């Protein structure tokens, strides 16, 4: 009976293991109710008293709190993926049961247009009812969110832009954004509680989700990424610093919130997955637009890696 | 859908009670449901539209009022709901209006819709049809949010071709710019193409007091000039005069992103749906101008239009 | 009479009590008819055919089919899942049964289960009932393995009496070794004590395809002797013929450990899941022997089954 | 609500440990009371979920264990610290667990036998089992034997049960159970497990042992046993003080499942046995080559070596 170790492995295994009290640990070995306390803090400064944790699919809680801390996100989450469950169609729940933990009673909630968080209004239906969440386009598109707020109990206030998402001309667009009842709308969102947006990469060709709703053309596409973007957001696209791009036409033909007022919003939800997107949303923070975000574990994997 | 399902549930109380023949209470002791809850899902049923109510009888209707209004004006089809004290005279027509156009629409068919509580009632006492013959929805008109209440059922699943511009544009130009921004063109035809449309009559006389100018897409002032230059009733926008014709030194019409009434007329079955003693002038109107072929509304509003 | 016919009454009565939702009191005091006046009239409505209720939601048919099955056959319960887009059908049998099977089941009651995906999915759409409900359960069958990815959830702590016997013998008289050795003998009747029975069907036809013969529990040319003895289909691996009667002639049949298709009977709610459009015969046999008084399947196949 | 109860666990667990907060401040975060939470990280240590690994040689009794090793030549060996009673029997499940988890590869096969001993073990295995894939081979029929063992295991954990009574009426009866393909097969199964985990029962501790009183030997059957020279038992099968099985032995032909001349082939052996009462049969049972691998108490361990 002596050595320090070997204290430290014993009172461990009483404390954790055998599972006894600070107290009930010193009526046991020559040592004092403090005593004890002291090579317990010992046994993990030291790291002779490890914890691990033991349940396939909890790599997503370590690279939740790398993403975390290496962009300073006020909230994350990532999902695994596990035997399928489409995971695309898995982000949406994910996405929506943090909404749920954020939202307050009668909030307004801003949202963008996408499967990714259109899944996510579907899946929300049941909250937005029950508290009586306002919702707000933050883009126009119309159509473009009724697959979302198809349910919503026939009840909830639904302000829509009453326009197209992208018009004709720049100019048209300036037109319609003081268009009153558009710049009304355009208000109630900039002035949203919360907001949820997917975020959309450039690396896509007619494989992306803003390519194919025909929102831009094929060869606006290449110019755009030729340009310096790597992904969008609402429409608009940025590089990989994260900053804007300047010299890009699609942006001043946007009916919809710009992304300067989209921070304005307090906290900012993205929602988004694929392998192919994380150098887009990894963007996406450094510039700020989202501080909140949800995806799988290979999505955040590729982020952190590369 | 997790389980049990409220459209199911509604479905299976409903041929429980019908068919089967069973007591509201009888029908708690099989579900786990209250008496209370039964009643309520029952009545849901009706007015959703899962519930439909044929009456296979030529009294289903007013027919004196009916058989007139049908050849004073020559409608293809016509409906007066039996007149009762008040109770709104409004929502009632949204039952008979519903159960006519299911009796009109084949599976699968356009439906061009207008709006106002009328035709919005419609929907809302449609919603079962829709879904079961998935019919096509088309909006006539500008305006997304002021359609919300209409298009809120619907099981999340039917295909509503929405137009992406406000109902009115602040310019005259603003308009016609819009009208042809191709998203919306493209709308505008496929409801200038639909099998069926449904329209509410909007009246000059019922000034103010009328959900018309309270939707605030009229002012106050604006009103009264639509009179002074002949106008007695509306149609999505649109005033006219007596003779049933539009009025041409009106600017409202040059601001309105939406159909056109001469476009409407292309829609082979037009159903307008119209309550209100004080609309019978308008309404009279509007068959005049052919803008509609087919009417539904109540025993007093029918009388009053008869009458003078 | 007055003021107007009889038909015209019943025609407004209606109205005004489906449609308008008016009391049967409260239709009195509109025209000149006593409290029971009107209700006379309305259940002459019904009757006479001119209030005709049709339901309009697309997947009621499954109503339709739910109703003759329980009455062409003597059910006491029912339930027939449409099909829709995918959804797997075969997966949804499940959830369909484990559903019914909350509404039959009562807190601490005994439920007899038998083995194959149809019931082993039923077992897990219904671990969270199993568990609240403290549902005791019980094997029909030896086989134990056959049954692990069933009871693989319930909360590690509910009554699982299983059969510690494989479910097929080498021979007929091994069998009847193990039917009597007490551990044994006392889980039969556990089982043959139940309150409520579930299992699936296997139907013939199928060859080197059927949820019978993959499981090498019979050999290819075993399956095919057994149809030549005139079997349609089996239950708990004892075949039957059209007629219901079980087939005689079979080996199998005695060297099978485990509850005899007349025990089964015993047990007083037996509820049978099984869908496929090739087990309708078999499927029907089942119901005319008597050994599932309750039937849980999807559109197609209850089609099939009431067609031929 | 929302995140099931394994995601529960895990969450609560890294904010505990990682991220470092207090029963409470975690509370106030998910929506649970400060004991509902302290309920979650306990069941995340019983159920596996959560391990605590030290490195240190001193985990266990270094003393007795490498007298132990030695003295029986012991692949591996464990003396959890010894304490004020507190079972005694439970304790040995943490510790013959977080062996198995420094023995275990990835997608291996385990054999298990019954009894308080392993079932134990194989509940404070259930994370391991899972996120590792480990397949359960049974060494033994008994089927309801097992299930408070195979409670848990995520319900997506191959489990290979042998669908037979532990003990058979009759010695013949037993002999065409073991024939009967279903039977056979899971016997091979097991009979080529990775590594195998079962407790040993002693004949000295008659009557006033869990052993008995399983019904699956009778009081008179006992004592006989013990007059013809068994000191202890393992899976069913009783030897004497030298190691070796007793021959002239009645419930030996009637157990359907493995023998311990099979038991033999698999690789790792691992015992786990308490109680000063055993001392004899454990030491019997390393002798007779029967576990290459022990798991045991101070108490257990010093009685052991002593005499």
């Amino acid at each position: 009976g002596m050595c320090e170790e070997e204290q430290v492995a014993r009172i461990a295994w009483f404390y954790y293991h055998d599972g006894l009290t600070q107290s009930e640990i010193s009526d046991r070995l020559g040592l004092t109710r403090l005593k004890v306390s002291r090579l317990l803090e010992k046994g993990h400064q030291s790291g002779i008293i490890r914890v691990q944790i033991n349940s396939r699919f909890e790599g997503c809680l370590e690279y939740e709190t790398q993403l975390r801390r290496q962009f300073s996100l006020q909230h994350v989450r990532v999902i695994p993926g596990l035997a399928d469950a489409d995971v695309g169609g898995r982000l949406g729940i994910g996405a929506a049961h943090m909404l749920m933990s954020l939202l307050q009673p009668q909030q307004m909630l801003a949202i963008g247009f996408g499967e990714a968080t259109m899944n996510t209004l579907q899946r929300l239906s049941g909250f937005i009812s029950s508290q009586q969440i306002r919702l707000v386009t933050l883009s126009g598109g119309v159509g473009s969110y009724m697959t979302g707020i198809g349910q919503l109990n026939a009840a909830c206030s639904v302000n829509i832009i009453p326009a197209p998402l992208r018009a004709s001309s720049a100019d048209i667009a300036r037109t319609l954004k003081n268009e009153n009842c558009v710049k009304d709308v355009l208000l109630a969102a900039q002035a949203a509680d919360v907001a949820i947006v997917g975020i959309g990469a450039v690396s896509q060709q007619d494989d992306a989700t803003i390519i194919r709703s025909g929102y831009i053309s094929q060869g606006e596409q290449l110019m755009i990424g030729r340009k310096g973007a790597v992904g969008d957001i609402l429409g608009y696209f940025f590089d990989a610093k994260g900053d804007v791009v300047t010299n890009i036409k699609i942006h001043n033909e946007l009916i919809g919130l710009p992304l300067s007022a989209l921070k304005t919003i307090p906290v900012r939800v993205g929602v988004a997955g694929g392998e192919n997107k994380a150098e887009a949303i990894a963007a996406a923070m450094k510039g700020g637009y989202i501080n909140a975000l949800v995806t799988d574990q290979d999505t955040a994997a590729a982020i952190l890696r590369s």
